């Protein structure tokens, strides 16, 4: 019942990639009923040192639409409102890696996502620091599975980023979510979230920014 | 000035794939200012004989956002309102092909897209008739170039459809657009439309349907 209508979302990221520091703020709405997300981000420190698309997975899986027969497998929502801690190690192929940690939870009537990111070992002439990624996005499945010992879930997936020259840059994600609260939570059977994203720009917008539209739906359980 | 605000869109498709006939109706809005499209489709003849994703390219490139320095390369809009005729031969790899022909133009204050599609040579146990495609979509670039002789453009691109088992099904598109009117039109320099799409469902919707969200932006000219 928290995700019954449109829930406002607020995002805050502080990162550091090869010594370069940056901040990103975002605002939006989520509608777990359609599993739709509309967010907008702004680099508040000037210009983003890495391509915007590399931050999409980092910058709220609680807005996924879970079919009715799949409701007992919804860890994300069942953890609200104390929220949960999401962590990932993202490995960019033949390049470096981002290590992230975030707390997603309700602060009042707003779903907030506070993140801290650290990226090391990035090649200067690579697709990432070299900004060779096209500004668009592909479709993926986020495999999810419970971590009973930690009372949470583990998830994993491979994102494919389109480089300008036509090739693709794989970014391997390894995820871990644990509750912030102390009570029972819903531990799921193995399943996945079919995720789709679309990036664009607000033409009346001067700051470095990205507008993001995503759709997520759980699938995998019959 | 026709595409100045939100323009209503109306789509009508009559097809035939390996002897199976079907109709699709769609309704939406376009906003060439953001290069955003929101459409909804319904199979009016019952259940769609092919996967919904294979009809996305067929089911209005006039809503692309063309940056200000790229305005003289916009064939699509410059042909309004008499409109233009779009034709394609789409080759699905190791499978059959769709041959399409449509007239896109204004009827009153509504942009209408009337299409007729014929698909032949489809393998029964293939990804297409076998419905092995995931219900999602990827990002592509539509290369565009003028056809001065025909006073229109030719375009071409390769769509990658995600099959369920993890592989991909290529669909080669070959396109041709010619004006319906008789006056000068804008013939572009070589360039492309960065296109992004996201598919989903209206949960309160019983008919076979697809909700489509796309973003298109021209790029390629400096």
């Amino acid at each position: 019942e928290l995700f019954t209508g449109v829930v406002p979302i607020l995002v805050e990221l502080d990162g550091d990639v090869n010594g370069h520091k940056f901040s990103v703020s975002g605002e939006g709405e989520g509608d777990a009923t359609y599993g739709k997300l509309t967010l907008k981000f702004i680099c508040t420190t000037g210009k983003l040192p890495v391509p915007w698309p590399t931050l999409v997975t980092t910058l709220v899986q609680c807005f996924s639409r879970y079919p009715d027969h799949m409701k007992r497998h919804d860890f994300f929502k069942s953890a609200m409102p104390e929220g949960y801690v999401q962590e990932r190690t993202i490995f960019f192929k033949d390049d470096g890696n981002y290590k992230t940690r975030a707390e997603v939870k309700f602060e009042g009537d707003t779903l907030v996502n506070r993140i801290e990111l650290k990226g090391i070992d990035f090649k200067e002439d690579g697709n990432i620091l070299g900004h060779k990624l096209e500004y668009n996005y592909n479709s993926h499945n986020v495999y999810i599975m419970a971590d009973k010992q930690k009372n949470g879930i583990k998830a994993n997936f491979k994102i494919r980023h389109n480089i300008e020259d036509g090739s693709v840059q794989l970014a391997d994600h390894y995820q871990q979510n644990t509750p912030i609260g102390d009570g029972p939570v819903l531990l799921p059977d193995n399943h996945y979230l079919s995720t789709q994203s679309a990036l664009s720009k607000d033409p009346n917008e001067k700051r470095d920014h990205m507008v993001l539209l995503e759709f997520v739906t759980a699938a995998g359980i019959t």
